[PDB]
Order: C-alpha cells, then sequence, then structure tokens
C-alpha cells in the first residue's frame, strides 16, 4: 500500500530530483515528460496526487487539468515557472488544489502534499 | 460556507480583507489580538480561520497547533515570513495552505475556494 504520484514535467532533471526526492518519502513515482502521455497516464491509472507543470509539449498543463477534472477528483497540484496572479487563480479555479511557482524548495512541495493528503 | 475568522494585527489589511470577504459573501470575525483569535477559533464555529504568524500574545503557529489539536476546520495562514522553515512549519503543524505577503486578493479568494472543497 504505497501512495502513487505522477509527475508531468518537461524538464528532465528536475523531473528526475522530485522522483528521487518523493521516492526517498516512500510514495511510489511515475513520471512523464509530455502532456499528452501525461494526459493519457492520469486517466488510466489511479494516482493519489498528480503534479503538473504548465508549459508541456503536445498539450499544456490547464488542458491536462481540465481534462483530469472531467473525470476524477484527484489532488492536483500545479508546477510553474509562471507566477502572475492570473495564472494561479485560472490554475486553482480549474481544480487545481494547490499552485507553486519554480524554482521552489523540495521541502515545501513535501508539506504541500502532506496537507493536502491529510484531508483525502 | 460562509463563516470566516482573520486572525491579523496589521489592521489595515485585516478591515480590507473583512471588506472584500464581506463583499463575497462571507461573514466575516475578525481578531487583531493573538490570543482573543485563538479564544475567538475555540469558542465559536468557523469554516476557515486565517491566521497571520507574527501577533501579539501568541504567534499564529501555536494557536494552529492548538486549533487543530481540537478542530478539523481548515485554516490559511497569510505572513510576510518567506523562509522555507517557516512554511513547512505552518503547513505540518495543520494548515492547509500558506500565503506569503504581499498577495492579491483574487489569490487568496482562490485559495479559500480551492481548501474548501477539500472538505
Ligand atoms: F513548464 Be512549466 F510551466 F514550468
Ligand atoms: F504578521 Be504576519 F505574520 F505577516
Ligand atoms: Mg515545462
Ligand atoms: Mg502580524
Amino acid at each position: 500500500h504505497h501512495t502513487q504520484i505522477l509527475i508531468v514535467e518537461d524538464e528532465q532533471n528536475l523531473a528526475r530530483f522530485l522522483e528521487l526526492e518523493l521516492t526517498h518519502e516512500n510514495y511510489n513515482v511515475d513520471t512523464e515528460y509530455d502532456g499528452q502521455d501525461g494526459l493519457d497516464k492520469a486517466l488510466s491509472h489511479y494516482y493519489d496526487l498528480i503534479i503538473l507543470d504548465l508549459m508541456l509539449p503536445s498539450i499544456n498543463g490547464l488542458e491536462i487539468c481540465r481534462k483530469i477534472r472531467q473525470q476524477q477528483s484527484t489532488p492536483i497540484i500545479i508546477i510553474t515557472a509562471k507566477s502572475d496572479t492570473y495564472d494561479k487563480v485560472a490554475g486553482l479555479d480549474y481544480g487545481a488544489d494547490d499552485y507553486i511557482v519554480k524554482p521552489f524548495d523540495i521541502e515545501e512541495l513535501l508539506a504541500r502534499i502532506r496537507a493536502i493528503l491529510r484531508r483525502q
């Protein structure tokens, strides 16, 4: 019984870093670097929480978020270099549970994962 | 739904949030002192509590711990403390979100909506 996380992120250094840091916290992690592959994975497997970058190949994160939310209430955290207030609001209103501006400290992401999953 | 408590000692900010939130059809109570805020939270029902960290009498992290000891009530921390250690502590002590000042009201309102989806 492991908590399952999907990361959709096209910057492969950060993607691997997040995978390693989350695996160290005893999460099971799947990663996708392409937006369509990430959506397809999110819809075909059960995750406990999904981490979504916004600028991705094929389709971008807000479309992924919308299409996941047509099917699932699965927690979503958006991570992105997009830091304007409107981008944050739009992402939360499309159903993301949190929204973190890059670059961030891993310990903050881990704390926010814990806080969201506490209420599941 | 509608009941919000704000514990914030910077009164210009508190009245702003109070008015903006009331404009959004929330019923807002506010307290400028940390002990009064904690007392209010434990004595009265709220749907969501907004906690500053740096307050007179008792600091917001301790308020958060004591509330979460007794209630499931959603908590958003708002604070000028931007350090990662403080974010991690606030979230681990029971806060559902943590916003660094300054922030735009539409962000707060969106995070309130998102947190109330979690119940
Ligand atoms: F490409 Be992600 F929005 F940083
Ligand atoms: F006084 Be609060 F922590 F900004
Ligand atoms: Mg990207
Ligand atoms: Mg203060």
